[PDB]
């Protein structure tokens, strides 16, 4: 599946080069452009986890979902990959759980250990 193919395929973007972030780009982006610090991302996803049986997928509506890149408003691992992409770009993201939600997890829904897969479709970024 697509997640096996990221452990297989997938480029290793953590800075310790542990492979707690590994990503696939399914889809080339515009340009050469990625996201700063501090800029309004504007994001279409579909996540999953790898382990057991939970699904999530923000076209749920036609309202991107959005948030302040670098600041510790989404898990490590979206603030990682996402300043790595274009405009237009999707990357497929395979998780290890201490660049998720860890030991803690996020009960019930996201267990203890947790590794998790993700398609993001980077549609737009702007600064305040
Ligand atoms: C800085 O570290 C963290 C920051 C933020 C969080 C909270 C979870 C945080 O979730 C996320 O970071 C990731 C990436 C962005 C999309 C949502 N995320 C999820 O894991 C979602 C997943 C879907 C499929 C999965 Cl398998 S996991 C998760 C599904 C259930 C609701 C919690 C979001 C979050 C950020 C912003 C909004 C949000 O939900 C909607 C709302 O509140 O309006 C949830 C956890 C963090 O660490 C555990």
């Amino acid at each position: 599946g697509a997640p096996a193919t990221v452990t297989e395929q997938g480029e290793d973007i953590t800075s310790k080069k542990d492979r707690g972030v590994l990503k696939i780009v399914k889809r080339v982006g515009n340009g050469e452009e990625t996201p700063m610090i501090g800029d309004k991302v504007y994001v279409h996803y579909k996540g999953k986890l790898s382990n057991g049986k939970k699904f999530d997928s923000s076209h749920d509506r036609n309202e991107p979902f959005v948030f302040s890149l670098g600041k510790g408003q989404v898990i490590k691992a979206w603030d990682i990959g996402v300043a790595t992409m274009k405009k237009g770009e999707i990357a497929h993201l395979l998780i290890k759980p201490e660049y998720a939600y860890g030991s803690a997890g996020s009960l019930p829904k996201i267990p203890s250990n947790a590794t998790l897969f993700f398609e993001i479709e980077l549609l737009d970024f702007k600064g305040e």
